[PDB]
């Protein structure tokens, strides 16, 4: 009737684990239409607060794209009626073995500056009843991806959606990334980067496992 | 008594020339701090539109740190009150080629969609009468990239400003950059760059001085 | 009312643990204007006694230049006023796996010549009751980096600093740094690095996590 | 009796030029001994300064090890006692191209804020008369390599000295160096690097030999 | 009155352990300068038996650069009278994890033919009661280094040099080096390369040190 | 009889410019065994000057071992009974372009110091009656290369050598080279390598052959 | 009736060139079955003499293995039987540029000792009423390829075969190989490779289209 | 009186485990000169057999050129009375840890089609008694690869030729190659190589062992 069986199921698991991102209910009944004027109005502001001179050619439409932008690019992956369409194929392989998906583009938003977060994902699986088509993968990743984000976070929530599609908890996330908050201004360290690793199931708890997919992690372009 | 002589001269120069950043003078005698909060008042609005809880210890400062980052920091380039104190020495080595001052760390914003640009410049010129202070070179770009640009533009003015303080045409300005609007939404082509070069005096004129320049442009990390 | 209370207690603890930089109470309540005259003063002697021509105009206001930069650039991790602004949010996304900052930008100086140390840091933790803001894991580094060092030393300072900030023993650091006291005079190898590491809490104790930090060690550019 | 011949020669054809670096005649009869120890007073009271614990057992002799390093080490290309003993060889070989040395290992300081320049130079000459034995190019290069430079003054005086003992006008200096005055501190750009060129005889009037040269500058490692 | 306290104990460290380099005592009080006018003597005889024109103005000085070369510089390990100053600084930072001095510069003959050898040695060290200054670590590979050697010797006896003098059994030496006596002739393999490892203390008691150092192990320029 | 009229060919062409390396007619008819024996004798004298303790089962039969490789291995080009067997190939397939044999290993003696030099060559000819067998000129460059040379010499005589065997002046030689008497010693540069280039016929006339072949000099590994 | 109208015309044109592979009229009218048993009763003999054990499992069916390689592998090019079917699409897009396959695979077999030729070619032509389809030139390039070849004549054939085909004599070949009866026996130079260039029509007359194929030759992997 | 001590003992330790290459005892004493022509007559045949103007100036001799491969290079490892000299220096160093020598040129021969193998050797021991000269290992796997082998057999008889040598059970051998008769035609691989490795004593016991050699094993170029 709107949200899939499988954003639904998503969307309370991480709110059962309190890893959804901090979302207040739709205050009102507005059309997307509606929020994009809205905050389209707040960006003609700001920018004349800026000194801008709206009245250019070029910088005339800029409050409609950044609210475009917002609403139905970066930040879509707030509503899950754009959680992506998850189909899975019966294990028949008896694939006993994890399946990585390496070098998955990511690309998000810091939600304590708004800015540019540019890295990539690893994730690992070992199949149980089901395999996941693997371009889902990368939708689930860039889903997560298109929100205002905290690393940290990110790594957690596209854990526990995996794991809550696949049906087990082994799943593996790793997140290796460079915020522009912190290379394009403050502190402008231009060479440094973050990398988080959320572990489930075997992943955690055999070393063996673990280190297997640690090792794997990271592969240059 | 504010704008430094270096400053005014730079800013009469673009706006001669049309190359200015579309700007409407100061509208009131607004303090930083009140243009902060007016600012930071929109951004609460937009983040109350997308439906995210700034009640949360994280999001809450956010847009104090948005209004912040866009007048103190990112597009501080638009206050010529923040224009580089240039130091020039006299040119006694008697120094008559080019001096090249490549991979010059260059993060700006596009002011189409108010995304990140990340790129690096190549800045050369002929020592007339003086030689520039290295390090000016670098500060006069990050100025100048710190404002919404257009590549095209921001090469551009580069260019004028060095002819301008250098007191010779004999300037040449290449800039390679990646602008994440194209690779982080969009289109999203994760592996196209932008390169755009402004030549001038010798380094157009002279096929022998322009080949030597651009054989000089680009080099890996 | 002077120093922020994360300042007052890196500096305890770096006292405590006898890990503080050797330095003499401020001898007499001078500006740093003063000291900076004092400072200028003396490099002029030492410069005439190198028989530079200060009336040159280049080398003229070097002794400022260098006063300055010892005061208020290069050793500012001296005083404690400047220690940077720590931000930690909740550890609400429950991140219990270690999160790494690799290739952190860190240039130092070394106290026995007073010449450039170049290098790069690597910082891991497990995040405990809150997780920090990850830029503020680069300006600690670059504060203590600020001073005159011994590559040991820094090492040390910079995983007190932040397992007291951070409230647990679970921080690695590791530095990989080349002496250009090493490199550019003496013995003049130009290809040595010296790689100094701190490992704190599981680290150190458990030898799964300790290689699991080890391995991520060192990142080309 | 003091200053060998070559010696002599070049200090003079660097002065002639106005090339030299800025240097007062020696003020007083000081021995070596005499400057050092009050170079390593002069340090001892920055130090103080500086609130450092010169009672600390490491500290304690770094005054005495940076009046050895200015006088003995860095800063020893001021005084040509110091030239190296340059051999050249007849060239009965016939050599009538060009000969290059490239990637020499350059280490410098520069005069305005007495911090480190790393590079490397490339150096090429077409023979005349002589051959110059190869290891004396790079000696040279160290000698005013050796003094607080300025770049584009460094390479114009490593031409010149090579003019002047090779009997030709025909060769060609390029140098690329970091300025950690530029990467270290200030604007604290990581990727700029600078790169000049001074061009003699052929090498500036011939494009043909011009631009082999330029061809043959740089090479990583 | 002659040897360092050092000198005498590293020198007595070897020859304990049988370690040393096989030599004769100085059969009589000959000068260096003696001794090198012998060895040109015997070089002119040699070059005269290679039918070399010994009268050439190049070739004329051979055997005195050989002689002067073989006494002074290359074998100058062979003296203990060359062993550098070491200076140790108190262990106040209570480090308790090794340290690891990555890429020295080697070169050494090899004394089956008088070759070169040219590598990269990689030492490491847990500090006890005292930190060894770093470039000392350099100038002891390059002593011991400058000696008729034997890859596997030459290995053993840094090792040993270095535990005597850091008073501590931790410490462990690997060597990758390219000899030319098997690359510029005989089977001439123009690939391979030798890589030699002496482990003492933890480093070869413990696995987990000993891995820890042998990951660390080889590093491109 | 003795020489094959290819190397009495080469031999005297070298002569008739002067470019052949400083030799004395063989003194008296000695037997390259008594050669041997005489030279091992020399080694003997110089290794006790070292104080060497000749009686090692190493050490003693390194007199032997150098004797050896002077006469027969790395001084072999001395004498031209050992120049290669050349074989050409009549140019039926009417080749009127350059053949480029590219990193060719290079292994030379520094005359001055009898220290490895350690290159690759890079030789390139337009056939003209006849086109050379591939490996004779990698045959060609290691004869000349197994002497004590001067770079620019060397470089000079294989390009005679090629000349005169192919009947044809456009023969165009570089040598791009590392010297140990520079790396591993003295001023102990070890980024620095050397290039020198001999350039006939059309190489060196024409400017778009010249530039051709320059384009396609050096290639890494 | 037995070779394509394509294949009888490429050979003739060879055979009017004289580049032709040195060939014997077929003898006699053998199968190419009795033809590889008399080949491999050949190989027999040959590894009786070389003391093989024939009776081996694995020697035993070498001699059938060498025989059916000669004849239906390697050596295929030999008969224009096997020349591949070409395609050629009219012209309609109106390319008057070239178009250029770089790296293409190429083994051939060397005809002066029967050994490995690895290597790339790089093929180059200026379409006029038709465009080849792009793996026809691959197709060429290894029928030419599968023979006993010297590098020379290779490049030569291969190009006259497309001028041929194409209808224009604007083609460039340019092949780049290592040959292993250089590498891998006599000389055994580990690094050199061998670079062939024949160019044709505009690519040999104008300097502007010769320098931009040129330009484009050689690709890493 | 023919095969020195070790060729002997070698040749007997693999007949005895059943690890010599499939050779019959030479059927009748035959000169290597008149093998030679036998092979080369057979040659003459084959190439007949394929057509080959066997007039030509460059074929007429591949015939006698490959007899002389065959017998006196590529398969010179069939005959003992190549085996290399071998030299053992008394380990009075006392080395306990693997001396590993690595990428060691090896190129074979596949016995399957007598086509070419290309690949790198790398070979670790530990020292017992005796340290054998380092170019020994280089010339004892040249010996094994100048046959026709399967790298499988190849890898075996290296291990059990130095097992035998060295008087210790403590050898690893492990080859990568590319086998051209994978490669250059069949099934046309381009990409694959292959990794064989055979371990003795505690490289095979001991686990700790047996990692350090593998962790060590490739190394590009
Ligand atoms: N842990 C974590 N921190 C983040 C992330 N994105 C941004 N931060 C940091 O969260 C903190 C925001 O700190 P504030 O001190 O509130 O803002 P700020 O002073 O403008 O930040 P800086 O100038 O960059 O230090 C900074 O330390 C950011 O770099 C993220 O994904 N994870
Ligand atoms: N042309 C040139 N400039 C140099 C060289 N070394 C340093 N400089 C620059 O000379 C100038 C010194 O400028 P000042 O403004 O007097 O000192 P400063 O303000 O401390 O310098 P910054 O903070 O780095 O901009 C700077 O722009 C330096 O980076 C050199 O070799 N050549
Ligand atoms: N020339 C130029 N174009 C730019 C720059 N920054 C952004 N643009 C482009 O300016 C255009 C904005 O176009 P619009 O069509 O108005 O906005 P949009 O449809 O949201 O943009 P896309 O979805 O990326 O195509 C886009 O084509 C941007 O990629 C810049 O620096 N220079
Ligand atoms: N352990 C350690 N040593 C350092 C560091 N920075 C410098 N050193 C070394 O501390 C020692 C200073 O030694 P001294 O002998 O007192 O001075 P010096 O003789 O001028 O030094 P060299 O000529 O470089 O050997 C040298 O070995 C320096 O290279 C550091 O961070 N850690
Ligand atoms: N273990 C070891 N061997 C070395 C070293 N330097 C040289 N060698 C070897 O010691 C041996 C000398 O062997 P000899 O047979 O006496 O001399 P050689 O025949 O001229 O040597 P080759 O022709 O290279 O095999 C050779 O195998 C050398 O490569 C070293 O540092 N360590
Ligand atoms: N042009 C040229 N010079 C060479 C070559 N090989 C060595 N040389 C140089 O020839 C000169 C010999 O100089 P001397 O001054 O006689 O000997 P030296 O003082 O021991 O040499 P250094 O200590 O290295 O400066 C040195 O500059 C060597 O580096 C070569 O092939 N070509
Ligand atoms: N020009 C050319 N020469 C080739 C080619 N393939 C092989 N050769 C060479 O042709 C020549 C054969 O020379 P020969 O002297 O007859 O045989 P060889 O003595 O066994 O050859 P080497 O021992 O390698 O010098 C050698 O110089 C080969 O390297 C090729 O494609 N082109
Ligand atoms: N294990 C092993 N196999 C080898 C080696 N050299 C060659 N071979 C393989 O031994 C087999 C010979 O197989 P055959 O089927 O008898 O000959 P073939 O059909 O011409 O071989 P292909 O066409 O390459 O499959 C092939 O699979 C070869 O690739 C080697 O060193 N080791």
């Amino acid at each position: 009737p709107s949200l899939s069986k499988e954003a639904a199921l998503v969307h309370e698991a991480l709110v059962a684990r309190g890893l959804e991102t901090p979302l207040r209910p739709p205050v009102h009944e507005m059309d997307n239409e509606t929020r994009k004027s809205l905050i389209a109005g707040h960006m003609t502001e700001i920018m004349q607060l800026l000194n801008l001179d709206l009245a250019d050619d070029s910088l005339m439409e800029t409050p409609h794209r950044i609210a475009k932008m917002y609403v139905d690019e970066i930040f879509s992956g707030l509503d899950y009626a754009n959680f992506p369409k998850i189909t899975l194929i019966e294990n028949k392989m008896k694939v006993d073995e994890m399946v990585t998906v390496r070098d998955i583009t990511l690309t998000s938003t810091s939600e304590h500056h708004f800015v540019t977060i540019d890295g990539k994902a690893t994730v690992a699986y070992i199949p149980k009843d089901s395999v996941i088509g693997l371009s889902k993968i990368n939708r689930i990743v860039q889903f997560f991806a298109q929100r205002p984000q905290v690393q940290e976070r990110l790594t957690q929530q596209i854990l526990i959606a995996l794991q809550t599609l696949l049906g087990t908890n082994n799943v593996a996330v790793s997140i290796d990334a460079v915020h522009y908050c912190v290379k394009a201004r403050g502190i402008r360290d231009a060479t440094s980067a973050t990398t988080t690793t959320s572990l489930g199931g075997l992943f955690k708890s055999s070393q063996n496992t673990r280190h297997e997919f640690l090792r794997a992690v990271r592969h240059h372009n």
